[PDB]
């Protein structure tokens, strides 16, 4: 198996049984059309899922496909979270030139990592 | 030199002569009390200050002094941003049983690491 | 696109323009067989590849798909590197109980996420 | 008090009654003297202490005071180790132009962050 192939994909998360109990696949919000350069907000959260020592969201990353860009993706940022204390839930503020598509991945010590993408146009 | 030493205090922070040009002292925005195991917002910002690959706030990190805890801090979160594309602004959710200290300590490639504090009660 | 799919394999690497210039598959060198519990080392290492503030290998993460485990795969550590002083060139220590495949993922700023992997045989 | 202070320094931490049971404070081995530009190891270390995902050194920060920079640190690079499968022992490569002091900051999740200090001559 390829290290892509291991990770679950919107359209295979909603078949899992573990779904039925828990939500890894990460919600992002966004507006989907923004201007060039202009700051804005994006949301991305995990849940409900379990936050303990044991078992909780350990962290998200944030990447971007910049359509025209001659390799792909951009990280745009990632954040770690203290089981326990924080939440799986963050504002990043972004400012983009391009048109493309947001990923959210989560990964949860237990279950392994989960995607979530979202079109956002610039113009 | 201890490592604890060479971090910018907020006090001494306000006489530096590249605070005359950039702010990279965190604002931490937080309720000054909360009520125990519930949910609230911490944003956590730096600026204004420059935003490229030769020099941004390329992370954050967010710390707790929880009163009576028997060692202290403990790492809440951290955030890491793409220079360019991410602004040096998270919001974090977090929960907390004990009253105690946020410290934001947030890192430039160039003028090292800053320091913001604040106090926030559980009642 | 999946963000999966965007990820550069070992057997798509060999065949990008990008590659004839410089390396950015990473190389993971480790015992083929190790015992349950018994610490060992692994080497990342991803080269030669320009390491500078606008170009450089910023981080590498290191996950295990553990034979059958539920859930794959587990995140075993993550590094980052700062440009122009640390090279992209990593030693990890670890202990196994089961056996699987190793995989590094490296990161370039400018040409994105390259996959190595490895078999690792306990007994 | 300031973040900066809460940090275990190590003259504080050989009178840790925590100290006696377990060791946080990291060990970092390196050549006193290097070549300007060119690579060497630095290899950095906590132990003996607890791993398991109760207990565990979350995390490792390798920092550097360049004596005649303008401003300091820098971060040379940061590693996190998975709890139970990666041990608190990391290998860096690194390239050095100027002479200075290496910090190492550990971090465990019940007993805080701790500090370890090298000089480094850069002839
Ligand atoms: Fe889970
Ligand atoms: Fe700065
Ligand atoms: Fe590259
Ligand atoms: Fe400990």
């Amino acid at each position: 198996k390829s290290f892509g192939e291991l990770i679950y994909t919107p359209d295979r998360a909603e078949g899992e049984a573990i779904s039925k109990a828990e939500t890894h696949t990460p919600k992002i919000e966004a507006p989907e059309k923004v201007k060039a350069d202009q700051p804005f907000q994006v949301r991305v959260s995990v849940g409900p899922h379990p936050n303990e020592a044991a078992h909780s969201i350990r962290w998200i990353e944030l990447y971007f496909y910049e359509e025209g860009r001659p390799f792909n993706p951009v990280m745009l940022g990632r954040v770690a979270f203290e089981p326990g204390y924080a939440e799986p839930d963050v504002t990043f503020t972004l400012k983009l030139k391009k048109s493309g598509v947001l990923y959210a991945i989560s990964y949860c010590n237990l279950h392994g990592l989960w995607e979530a993408r979202k079109e956002i146009k610039v113009e």
